[PDB]
């Protein structure tokens, strides 16, 4: 599924994610601009051989399980591929952990290189939320 902005933004505050661990709604859509372009199918291969997955490009290195990252954890205890649901349930929980790791959103490098200390709020500007 490739959601719309205002879509995405009352997705991600239904389930919680709008001020959780203190990070406004706005954040959490730019990471998922700039993680997947708002497509839950999204994938990309790391040269370390893990895969980031989902909406959020959450990595099989420690969130997740893919059966092919050695020596990897699966600390979401989800298979990666619920990563990949049109539904963003199981995404928003693994963020939730991910976030709370101790680096806030510095987890995300795109949320750290193109959306921290920005304008986050236009993000969510015009949605009806
Ligand atoms: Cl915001
Ligand atoms: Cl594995
Ligand atoms: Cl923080
Ligand atoms: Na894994």
């Amino acid at each position: 599924k490739v959601f719309g902005r205002c879509e995405l933004a009352a997705a991600m505050k239904r389930h919680g994610l709008d001020n959780y661990r203190g990070y406004s709604l706005g954040n959490w859509v730019c990471a998922a601009k700039f993680e997947s372009n708002f497509n839950t199918q999204a994938t990309n291969r790391n040269t370390d051989g893990s895969t980031d997955y989902g909406i959020l490009q959450i990595n099989s290195r420690w969130w997740c399980n893919d059966g092919r990252t050695p020596g990897s954890r699966n600390l979401c205890n989800i298979p990666c591929s619920a990563l990949l649901s049109s539904d963003i349930t199981a995404s928003v929980n693994c963020a939730k952990k991910i976030v709370s790791d101790g680096n806030g959103m510095n987890a995300w490098v795109a949320w750290r290189n193109r959306c921290k200390g920005t304008d986050v709020q236009a993000w969510i500007r015009g949605c009806r939320l």
